[PDB]
């Protein structure tokens, strides 16, 4: 996250960090068995990280479980990123509590101008990397499908979203990718891509979440 803040020890409790011996992805936590990531970040070997705040120490509160399985969305597109989600379940349920909760999906889509929270272990620099110790946050709103499409003519497909700051200086980067983007408390977005990181005129592109609701939920249904 370049630009952002501390977020303060567990204040974000639906965030996890996806570790294959080190920190790759974020993604969030939707129930007490599943998360919900991209699915360019998906490999195998992968353990899920639930109640972390500081990802090189175990200050408590944390709870590693292994991943189950990986379901990376069937029409998945590497080259365009089109559809990139995927759903991890956990091999044993996490214990929720304040530290560790689920987050909500949504009911309708968010209108440009909803002001979201992004968060996640990436890169702080635009420039060089810069990964940090403990999570990052930010806040920023979602942009016009006009102002999304003319920065990346011909690369937005209607399953993403702009949001961000077209001035540059705050975005999300490399290593928040599978990360939450939550607006009014429901996850509206997964940090999905972007041209470099923080650059002007050049915001962050997220899949848009309430397209996959009834996929989530039967996927989650069916398995
Ligand atoms: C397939 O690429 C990945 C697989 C696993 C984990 C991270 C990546 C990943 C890789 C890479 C690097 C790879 C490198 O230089 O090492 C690349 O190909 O440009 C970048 C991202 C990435 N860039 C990002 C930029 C933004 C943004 N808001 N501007 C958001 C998410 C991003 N995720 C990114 O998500
Ligand atoms: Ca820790």
């Amino acid at each position: 996250i370049v630009g952002g803040y501390t977020c303060g020890a567990n204040t974000v409790p639906y965030q996890v960090s996806l570790n294959s011996g080190y920190h790759f992805c974020g993604g969030s936590l939707i129930n007490s068995q599943w998360v919900v990531s991209a699915a360019h970040c998906y490999k195998s070997g992968i353990q899920v990280r639930l109640g972390e705040d500081n990802i090189n120490v175990v200050e408590g509160n944390e709870q590693f479980i292994s991943a189950s399985k990986s379901i990376v969305h069937p029409s998945y597109n590497s080259n365009t990123l089109n559809n990139d989600i995927m759903l991890i379940k956990l091999k044993s349920a996490a214990s929720l509590n304040s530290r560790v909760a689920s987050i909500s999906l949504p009911t309708s889509c968010a209108s440009a101008g909803t002001q979201c929270l992004i968060s996640g272990w990436g890169n702080t620099k635009s420039s060089g990397t810069s990964y940090p110790d403990v999570l990052k946050c930010l806040k920023a709103p979602i942009l016009s499908d006009s102002s999304c499409k003319s920065a990346y003519p011909g690369q937005i497909t209607s399953n993403m979203f702009c949001a961000g700051y077209l001035e540059g200086g705050k975005d999300s980067c490399q290593g928040d990718s599978g990360g939450p983007v939550v607006c009014s408390g429901k996850l509206q977005g997964i940090v999905s891509w972007g041209s470099g990181c923080a650059q002007k005129n050049k915001p962050g592109v997220y899949t848009k979440v309430c397209n996959y609701v009834s996929w989530i939920k039967q996927t989650i249904a069916s398995n």
